[PDB]
């Protein structure tokens, strides 16, 4: 129940879908999500490009979701990983992320803490690359995904 | 207090740090740790040795620590993010975090997960490196790195 059994050959990209979710010993529910850009195993995303997207996505998921844990990339690099404190709502976590990749889309402005001081790889990075990952989602088209189990 | 705002270029790598806090509306905590494999700045992990990594530690950490919500690369590359469910325990985690190195860098079976049907990018895996940056860690010597925050 905390990290279903995906079966990554029937998935549709882009998406959003619930992967998990964990309760805390106070009943309260930590929602994992599964924000999938790419079909899994069809390519990546470069690890410049990736980085960037965590750097703009952790302050725009924000603006656009409350209970947000962190935004973290999937080291399969087809996608991000969010957890929520808050029970289930993909509907609004599709629409959180679809007003967050606008942001994302549209950013002309130099990349938030982008220096040795605040960012481990501050040479790793590619703002056009992000922003053109975020327009090819949006152009295809955001659903949510049913998690297929394996057998 | 949910993301402490880390001054990079004080830290000494490898180590644990308590990276933030997120109290959930019943009163549980959410410790955020920063397990840092390479000094920030100073090189990344590859991104096929940081996801045989991700697959691994995903595994080996809950083998000796409760209450994880997920074991995540961070975009830089220089580490692992974990959030865990409950009060802040750097010294534990720390011990955790040892003894899932040595499950690693003692890991000689197949890579766990890796196919078409359970992973998004089962080509981009490197096992050798990945053993060799556990065992780099542990030659090392880990220790809990104390957060100094910007001006
Ligand atoms: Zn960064
Ligand atoms: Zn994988």
């Amino acid at each position: 129940v905390e990290s279903f059994d995906l079966d990554h050959t029937k998935v549709k990209a882009p998406y959003v879908r619930l992967a998990g979710v964990k309760t805390t010993p106070k009943g309260d529910q930590i929602s994992k999500y599964d924000l999938r850009f790419l079909q899994p195993n069809q390519g990546a995303i470069d690890p410049a490009a990736i980085h960037t997207l965590e750097h703009l996505l952790a302050g725009y998921m924000r603006d656009h979701l409350e209970g947000v844990v962190d935004v973290s990339p999937m080291g399969c690099r087809t996608g991000m990983y969010m957890a929520v404190i808050g029970e289930p709502d993909e509907q609004g976590v599709m629409k959180a992320f679809e007003a967050a990749l606008k942001d994302t889309a549209g950013h002309d402005q130099p990349i938030p803490g982008v220096s040795e001081l605040e960012c481990g790889n501050y040479r790793d990075h590619d703002l056009a690359a992000a922003r053109q990952h975020a327009r090819d989602v949006l152009d295809q088209g955001l659903k949510v995904q049913e998690t297929i189990l394996l057998e």
